């Protein structure tokens, strides 16, 4: 008797955007960043 679709859907979203807003050109900016985040070791 609980809403699960709630949790489901709103879990589902951010990780589907998350995705499409990461194979956009994000992309290239997140690499260097953590690249270079990584480099100073």
């Amino acid at each position: 008797k609980f809403k699960w679709g709630k949790l489901f859907s709103t879990a589902k979203k951010l990780y589907k955007k998350g995705k499409k807003l990461s194979k956009n050109k994000n992309f290239k900016k997140a690499l260097k960043f953590g690249k270079q985040l990584a480099k100073n070791l």
